[PDB]
């Protein structure tokens, strides 16, 4: 369940700086559900992300539409949701979202929530596992559950990681 060629962050306390928002939901709705995703992985492992309003951070957060500058372009409604790449410095572990798409915090197509926490971990370094009910399996389908946490093939994932 780990990307190809292992990398991984040689520090465990990384931050985070959401770029732009998205029309479809109020600012404060984005930041809780980018807050809760981070939250997922934190709970299971080392990680600390800190949050910062400007300047560099680790993690890039943001929503194009089309062509947006790294040669992976996305595609209108529906198809590719979102992105991110690998542990690394530059546009390493940044995550780029959709704008076209419907952004939503229930059931509806497509929970933002739920999309980042599964970005964030190839941010972190995890490639897909073959187990339907991971977070990181390949394919998005929303679970309503009384109780949201990280999947446990999720947590031996992390933890194979960075313990
Ligand atoms: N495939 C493609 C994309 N997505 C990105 C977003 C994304 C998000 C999630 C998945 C697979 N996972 C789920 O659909 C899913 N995982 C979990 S873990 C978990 C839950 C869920 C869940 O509901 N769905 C809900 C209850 S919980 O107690 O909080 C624990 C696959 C994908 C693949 C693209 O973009 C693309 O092209
Ligand atoms: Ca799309
Ligand atoms: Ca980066
Ligand atoms: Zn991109
Ligand atoms: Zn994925």
């Amino acid at each position: 369940m780990l990307t190809p060629g292992n990398p991984k962050w040689e520090r465990t306390n990384l931050t985070y700086r959401i770029r732009n928002y998205t029309p479809q939901l109020s600012e404060a709705e984005v930041e809780r559900a980018i807050k809760d995703a981070f939250e997922l992985w934190s709970v299971a492992s080392p990680l600390i992300f800190t949050r910062i309003s400007q300047g560099e951070a680790d993690i890039n957060i943001a929503f194009y539409q089309r062509d947006h500058g790294d040669n992976s372009p996305f595609d209108g409604p529906n198809g590719i949701l979102a992105h991110a790449f690998q542990p690394g410095q530059g546009i390493g572990g940044d995550a780029h979202f959709d704008a076209e798409e419907t952004w939503t915090n229930t059931s509806a197509n497509y929970n933002l929530f739920l999309v980042a926490a599964h970005e964030f971990g190839h941010s972190l370094g995890l490639a897909h596992s073959s187990d339907p009910g991971a977070l990181m399996y390949p394919n998005y389908a929303f679970r309503e559950t009384s109780n949201y946490s990280l999947p446990q093939d999720d947590i031996d994932g992390i933890q194979a990681i960075y313990g």
